[PDB]
């Protein structure tokens, strides 16, 4: 923790850097993905050759060089790189940027959470029929696509509106800024939630996390209220331990 | 209809002045909003067309929409619009969708082409469903949810990417922009969609609307390929007649 | 009727600045312009006047930059004002590449999508940011701007020649700069802009005919005082 | 070796575009100016290890923390971060990033020149009456009489003369073919390397009088332009 605050400008560094690449090429388009990467990976290892980088010790960089890849494809503006770092099994730095929009979120462990510059905090609200909440699950799942739908039926049903807006990084990210109550998404990879999770925590939010952590996973995301809520009824399908 | 130009800079004008009340106040945390937008798109529509009907909440209907995408603009979501759409007798003839975050305009006018902000749109030539890109909503219902999710599955399974973005209007101009393959709204009012479904047609896009046009109806358009699939599935089913 | 004149203003503004916004990157565009706009504006209030190239005048600006359009630099704009009488009391500047719409009326402040403004503080001149501007081939000799435009220059932070007057009022009544010299005007390039200014608490001198040819020194208290009393120097004032 | 020259340019720049893009609004200024400018060193000297930074060996990088500072103080958008390449004494890679506008304008030696991934060139001209120049100088060590002469005499011939008060940006805006041209005086090398390489790919034209690693003048643009207000500079100050 002696250079956190390093660590932090090299992970938005990062961020930027392949974030660069997914802008000169939107709309003109997979090679993206992987000049992106190169960049990031670049950008972390020159900084810190020791460090490891996993996607696709004592230092794990996790990154996502395009998350929300189909959305980037169509012309749809939802999609980002993440570029998370845990010490050890501590998550600890988060940057994600969004090139569309030019917003660069970002955090460390105990620093805060921002969007390029202004500091941002999940929002309070216990009323879940003026929440809203993100939500997302895979076309060819490992799990019954009906638990994803039972589970859904269930919190639609209670809370103010629900979206879909195709890339958890992202999702992580309005979370973490108050503008959704809560997100939880299936069947997730470290790469995907690493950077976003952190941001989350440093803005005040809470999370459960379904699974390993560095393996796949599931998450439940939001303020005190709809975490807890969505927590609820995702146990009454599907186990957690 | 030899008027057709003059309707079509009209609309545009309207959607410009309410989108301009939907600006200036989106992110200041009561919907005075909706009702003020409302009252500069009417003003606009009824300086320039005294006698012309407006619907939403005697041979011109204007079917117009303050606010498309509550939800999102309450939250601090950029997607969302205001639609003002132009019926003679019973044929949708001009439309224009506004959005305000993004200061893009879709307008469109019958046999005039389909455009935002300058620019000439039309709907995407693939017909590949594993590549395919669709936008669906249906509300939280007057039918059984079941039928949604039922619906929604298939579809699912078939596509490359399905997202819900909450604002029909945005979804419409999305598809008509070649983003989206195809939309699925579920419950609509005629305001929703009147003006984004001429844009559309304008766009070379298909559509097939289930109820009464000016009633409660449920929306399935996009190009050939995703409105053929999505409505083969949905008459699976529920009825269409 | 003060409310109204507003709304009014800004969507007139709004609908021509929309036709700059289709073409950018491309004078039908001049026209179509104040077509929209006069075309609002007389929808609303036909017994109200028009003007820009009844006790109740609009001058207008259907583009304001046209030369900085037509190179594709992003300064430009699209300027309504109203005038009751001989005073300005309601004005809207639209800049459609930055979707920046600046609105005042006389009491009710001044704003840039509904954000209210107001002027910056000067302490030291040398601190202050300056815009400016004359014509290339003017009634006056280039040598009196030289004149004023060196005397200004160095007391001055800054000095900049962006190419709309419109927006630079607009520009000073934000508080991003401290004031503006503009020569050899004509009423529908500055009067929205003015009524913008002086809402937003700031000062200003008209020098010549209004509604006619005038020059144009506006600004916080200040640059203003500083900028007239350079222009006062070479040339004709009252 | 250019494409790694050019790409970590360009993450240079995006790099100390940051800390100006959390910083502006913010009414401090060496703090903003000397922090971009030590994340620009810091990736630069990383990938680099060997080559020298220079402005305020056989590789010199030329960068400019934040041009358009008073234009940054009081809110104008118009400002950049300039980071130029020079190998020997010829400049062949620039990066110049305007946060505010999020755009990215690069080039290297042979490559091109880009704005965000797009190829761009200098515009054409014809009509001196259709031209556009952006121009600037000091508050000085020449009577600005010479300047005012130069300025007028151009003034008087082209349809439209502008003064952004950034020359980084200035030469990229020449580049995308936005004006014709432009005269700018009493430069410093970090100020223009990044843009004259942009520039030069772009297809435009420029000359450099006094010493381009010194104080230096500069008049750039298409052929058209450059020609005509270098007609008149040596009218007043005469050029070698």
């Amino acid at each position: 923790m002696e250079n956190l605050k390093k660590y932090l400008e090299v992970a938005k560094i990062a961020a930027l850097a392949g974030g660069q690449v997914l802008k000169e090429n939107f709309g003109k388009v997979s090679y993206v993905d992987k000049t992106s990467e190169e960049r990031i990976k670049e950008v972390i290892l020159k900084f810190f050759p020791d460090h490891e980088v996993v996607g696709e010790s004592e230092y794990r960089w996790f990154i996502d060089p395009l998350d929300g890849t189909k959305n980037y494809i169509n012309g749809f503006p939802i999609f980002a790189v993440s570029v998370g770092l845990v010490k050890g099994e501590e998550p600890i730095v988060g940057a994600v940027y969004l090139p569309y929009f030019d917003k660069l979120y970002w955090g460390a462990k105990g620093l805060g959470a921002y969007v390029n510059g202004k500091r941002i905090k999940v929002k309070d609200n216990e009323s879940l029929k003026h929440a809203g909440v993100v939500y997302g699950f895979p076309s060819r799942s490992r799990r019954d696509i009906s638990i994803y739908l039972n589970i859904f039926k269930d919190v639609f049903y209670e809370v103010g509106s629900m979206r879909r807006p195709g890339a958890a990084a992202v999702d992580l990210c309005m979370v973490a800024e108050g503008i959704f109550d809560g997100m939880m998404e299936f069947e997730m990879k470290p790469w995907d939630i690493t950077a976003g999770l952190v941001i989350l925590k440093e803005a005040g939010g809470v999370y459960t996390l379904v699974g390993e952590p560095f393996g796949v996973s599931d998450i439940i995301a939001g303020n005190k209220a709809l975490h807890d809520f969505i927590l609820q009824v995702a146990k009454k399908y599907m186990e957690v331990a």
